[PDB]
């Protein structure tokens, strides 16, 4: 009858200007209202924010606009003794403190096939890219940078596409930075260096050169932003997991506490 909340980002972490507060419970939350009420978020400098639920176990909090660099955020999840619906109570209280680093926004424009990385508004890298081919396009929208891996395999069956099927793959990649839960990454793609900056050839991933992918791995952090524009795809869903900013503020603010 007890649920434990888990908070992200981590205590003491430095994250980019797109990082939402995430509170995930290990059980379904029958009373979203009570859960929201038990969560106290303080910012310095102070900024307005609001809760939106991604699913029945995880709520997000963010401002209307990207964080200001240098902002300190304090999260207190006070669920001990709170009925979070239908006799489910907090196992414990949780606190986290984190801070916002530099503004890092990397824009991938399908018209130019360049991923340009801007730090506090200035261009620091211009990276030729090859994005999703027309039949398997990269969605447009604002993606929040998640985890990074020096080497992993991306396997399409994770996303319900069989490896043996036309859009299927089971691909070893170096220097992979995850930017959607739907399985978009920025990663090293020696195999598309010819096409980078010219033609889209991937299943959705942002292919860049090995040196550029390594740079991105080394310099871009959780919470930084990749914005994709002008592709033939749709828009990354607001409830992707890293797609929070694609929900307009009016709708986000209104919430879904129901």
């Amino acid at each position: 009858h007890l649920t434990m909340p888990y908070v992200m980002p981590g205590d003491g972490e430095v994250v980019g200007v797109g990082e939402p507060v995430a509170i995930r419970f290990d059980e379904n939350i029958a009373d979203r209202g009570a859960a929201e009420k038990a969560i106290k978020i303080t910012t310095n400098p102070p900024v307005e924010g609001a809760f939106y639920w991604l699913n029945n176990r995880e709520v997000r909090w963010r401002p209307e606009h990207f964080w200001k660099p240098g902002t300190a955020v304090d999260v207190a999840v006070n669920t001990y003794g709170v009925d979070l619906g239908e006799g489910m109570f907090g196992e414990d209280n949780v606190q986290t403190h984190f801070t916002i680093g530099d503004e890092v926004i990397a824009t991938a424009d399908d018209n130019t096939k360049i991923l340009t990385v801007r730090v506090n508004g200035e261009v620091v890298k211009s990276m030729p890219t090859s994005m999703g081919k027309d039949s398997t396009p990269t969605a447009n929208g604002i993606y929040i940078v998640g985890s990074r891996y020096k080497h992993i395999i991306m396997d399409s069956s994770t996303y319900g596409v069989p490896v043996n099927s036309p859009n299927g793959y089971r691909t070893d990649v170096d220097w992979a930075t995850q930017i959607s839960y739907s399985g978009v990454f920025v990663h090293s793609a020696p195999w598309s260096v010819g096409a980078q900056g010219h033609t889209n050839t991937s299943h959705g991933c942002l292919n860049v050169s090995p040196s550029n992918a390594q740079w991105f791995y080394d310099h871009v952090k959780r919470g930084d932003i990749v914005e994709v524009v002008n592709t033939v795809g749709g828009t990354l869903p607001g409830i992707d997991g890293l797609g929070d900013w694609n929900i307009p503020w009016d709708q986000w603010r209104a919430g879904n506490a129901k």
